[PDB]
């Protein structure tokens, strides 16, 4: 089998991705979050307290004749930016652009923080990091992908994210028209649950490569790129204007400055992120001050290439016995 579905910025900015996803019989369509740095199917739904509902569509599953509860199940998560949901867990049949699974744990949220409620346009988060990630206890539950992935053509599913424009999760299957020249694989390790590995460097707009190890995460559901202060002071250091600004809590700069391309190494071959996708816009509405989209990853433990790296790339996420991740241009 596989599956195939348009992913659509939420925003202007592309803050973050929705992808729809069938849940239930009949089908309650939700527009989920795909995740590549976590683990947890959850959604918005007729369980959620009321006052930290608005706008989003919920799932009702007292409505689906698929649905069972997972008896004893709870779940609780929280998220890099501070944020956080919990709940119980049923299973029930969950869709991806025509694929299929049944006795999926769909993780029901009793309540959700803030910033969720606050974002009318996501419903739900759709985990793909590695499932032992995956919060429900006292039985952890499998992901999307994990449940798939015996009657998928392939073990794979990709991301083909767009700069202001839509891109595509597939499931199973690489689409060969979907990218330029040969995708290059590179090592994974599994051991913190993430799709962890490590970039062979960087250079700043045209200046010269750097040869460097970067550990780090490939990571769909954080927007933007994290790497080493070193790395990133290089890259602000070429933007007229540019300065880290603590009370704001990055690196801004003017968006009358012409922003430099970024490259970073996958193995010998090079993933350009061109300067428009660095672009964060103004850190308020009307402020000539704008939010850069490569930011230091000082405080957080870990590098993350998020949407801001992989949305310049069509990328594999190999789920063989020996996970890999591909990258190539598009």
């Amino acid at each position: 089998s596989t599956g195939s579905a348009t992913t659509t910025p939420i925003d202007s900015l592309d803050d973050a991705y929705i992808t729809p996803v069938q849940i239930g019989t009949p089908a309650q369509t939700l527009n989920l979050d795909f995740d590549t740095g976590s683990s947890d199917l959850w959604v918005f739904s007729s369980e959620t307290t009321a006052s930290e509902v608005d706008g989003q569509t919920i799932y009702t599953p007292s409505k689906s004749t698929t649905a069972k509860l997972l008896s004893g199940a709870t779940w609780s998560i929280s998220y890099g930016d501070g944020s956080s949901s919990s709940g119980d867990v049923y299973t029930d049949t969950v869709s991806v652009g025509g694929l299929t699974v049944t006795g999926q744990a769909v993780e029901s949220a009793k309540k959700v923080s803030s910033s969720f409620t606050e974002d009318s346009t996501i419903d739900g988060l759709l985990g793909l990091a590695f499932s032992t990630l995956n919060t429900v206890s006292p039985t952890q539950q499998k992901t999307f992908f994990d449940n798939a992935k015996a009657s998928l053509d392939s073990p794979v599913f990709t991301a083909d994210l767009g700069y202001h424009a839509p891109g595509t999760y597939n499931f199973g299957f690489i689409d060969t028209t979907a990218y330029t020249g040969s995708i290059t694989y590179t090592a994974v390790s599994t051991k913190q649950g993430f799709w962890e590995w490590t970039s062979t460097g960087y250079a700043v707009g045209s200046g010269t490569f750097k040869s460097t190890s970067i550990d780090g995460i490939a990571d769909t559901g954080t927007t933007l790129l994290y790497l080493p202060a070193t790395v990133v002071s290089a890259y602000w250091a070429q933007v007229s204007g540019a300065k880290s600004s603590s009370s704001v809590g990055g690196y801004v700069f003017p968006c009358s400055a012409t922003l430099p391309s970024f490259t970073f190494g996958v193995g010998s071959a090079r993933i350009v992120i061109p300067g428009d996708y660095i672009d964060f816009g103004p850190i308020s509405t009307g402020s000539s001050s704008c939010f850069g989209g490569i930011q230091s990853s000082a405080g957080i433990g870990i590098n993350i290439f998020g949407d801001v790296a992989l949305k310049a790339a069509f990328v594999v996420f190999n789920g063989a016995t020996t996970p890999t991740l591909g990258f190539a241009s598009k």
